C-alpha cells in the first residue's frame, strides 16, 4: 500500500520521456513496467501481488525471437505509458488500465513470423482466425494469463467494467495488425481535417487508441539512432529466417525477407518512414499535439537513413 516502486535518477528522469531505452539489464524489466502502470494509473489500480503474477507468467509466454520478445513488449509499454502522461486529462480511468496491460500482451507467444507465412505454411492458428491471424491469439493468449489462478488483476472492476477494459485490450490488440493500420490513419486524417473528430463519439476513440497502438508499436524509429539502427538488425534477423522458411515452402519471398538483397534495407527503411511511420506520427500530433517529440525524432531517424543511402555512414 505505502510500497512504492523507485528508480535510480538517471532512469526517473528520463523514463518520462519518448525516446527512454529500457536497457539491457532484464531483470529491471518487471519493475519499470510497475512503475509506469502506478504513475499512470495509481498505487490502487491492481493488488501488487497480482500484477507480479501476471507480469512474470507474461514474461514466460513470449519466446526467445530475436525482434518480438519481452524486450519488444515493455517497449511498446513505454511508448504508451509517454502517451498517456502526456495527455494526462484525455483518457478514462478504464483506458489507463487497459492500455499499459494491452501493450504488455500484445505480441504474447509470437513466433517471428507474419500473418501471410502462417497462411502460406498452413498452420492451425491460420484455420482458427482468417484475418489479423496471430493478433487473435495475442487477444487469446493474454484471455488465458487473466483466468489462471491469482492472475486476474481486474477482479475489482464490475462486470460491466470488466467487460470494457478487455474490449479495450482486444481493440488495441487487434490495431497492432499494420494491414488495419492504412485505413484506419486514413479515416482518422479525412475525420481531423473535415473536423468531424469526436473524442466522445466511442468508435472515434477506438479509432485513437488504434493509432496510439500502431505509434507504439513502430516507436524503434523514435529512438536514439544508433537504438534505432541496432533494433532494425533484429527486425531484418526475424523477416530473414522467415524469407529462409518461404525458400523451403518453394516461395520466392519479397525482397524484404530475402536475406541475398540485404544491400537494399536503407532503401526500404525510407518506404517504410514516408509511407508508414511519418504518416502515422503526423495524425497522431495532429490529434494529440503533446506526442510531438515522436514525429520529431521519427523524422530525425528518416534524416540518419538518408545519410547511410549517401554512404555518408
Ligand atoms: C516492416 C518493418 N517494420 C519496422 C518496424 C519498426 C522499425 C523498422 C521496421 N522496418 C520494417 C521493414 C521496412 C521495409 N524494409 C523493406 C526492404 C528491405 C530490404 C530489401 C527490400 C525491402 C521494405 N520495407 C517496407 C517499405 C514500405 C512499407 C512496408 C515495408
Ligand atoms: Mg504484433
Ligand atoms: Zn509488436
Amino acid at each position: 500500500g505505502l510500497m512504492q516502486f523507485t528508480l535510480p535518477v538517471r532512469l526517473c528522469k528520463e523514463i518520462e520521456l519518448f525516446h527512454f531505452d529500457i536497457g539491457p539489464f532484464e531483470n529491471m524489466w518487471p519493475g519499470i513496467f510497475v512503475y509506469m502502470v502506478h504513475r499512470s494509473c495509481g498505487t490502487s489500480c491492481f493488488e501488487l501481488e497480482k500484477l507480479c503474477r501476471f507480469i512474470m507468467s507474461v514474461k514466460k509466454n513470449y519466446r526467445r525471437v530475436p525482434y518480438h520478445n519481452w524486450k519488444h513488449a515493455v517497449t511498446v509499454a513505454h511508448c504508451m505509458y509517454a502517451i498517456l502522461q502526456n495527455n494526462h486529462t484525455l483518457f478514462t480511468d478504464l483506458e489507463r488500465k487497459g492500455l499499459l496491460i494491452a501493450c504488455l500482451c500484445h505480441d504474447l507467444d509470437h513466433r517471428g513470423f507474419s500473418n501471410s507465412y502462417l497462411q502460406k505454411f498452413d498452420h492451425p492458428l491460420a484455420a482458427l482466425y482468417s484475418t489479423s491471424t496471430m493478433e487473435q491469439h495475442h487477444f487469446s493468449q493474454t484471455v488465458s494469463i487473466l483466468q489462471l489462478e491469482g492472475h486476474n488483476i481486474f477482479s475489482t472492476l464490475s462486470s460491466s467494467e470488466y467487460e470494457q477494459v478487455l474490449e479495450i485490450i482486444r481493440k488495441a490488440i487487434i490495431a497492432t495488425d499494420l494491414a488495419l493500420y492504412f485505413g484506419n490513419r486514413k479515416q482518422l486524417e479525412e475525420m481531423y481535417q473535415t473536423g468531424s473528430l469526436n473524442l466522445n463519439n466511442q468508435s472515434h476513440r477506438d479509432r485513437v487508441i488504434g493509432l496510439m497502438m500502431t505509434a507504439c508499436d513502430l516507436c524503434s524509429v523514435t529512438k536514439l539512432w544508433p537504438v534505432t539502427k541496432l533494433t532494425a538488425n533484429d527486425i531484418y534477423a526475424e523477416f530473414w529466417a522467415e524469407g529462409d522458411e518461404m525458400k523451403k515452402l518453394g516461395i520466392q519471398p519479397i525482397p524484404m525477407m530475402d536475406r541475398d538483397k540485404k544491400d537494399e534495407v536503407p532503401q526500404g527503411q525510407l518506404g517504410f518512414y514516408n509511407a508508414v511511420a511519418i504518416p502515422c506520427y503526423t495524425t497522431l500530433t495532429q490529434i494529440l499535439p503533446p506526442t510531438e517529440p515522436l514525429l520529431k525524432a521519427c523524422r530525425d531517424n528518416l534524416s540518419q537513413w538518408e545519410k547511410v543511402i549517401r554512404g555518408e555512414e
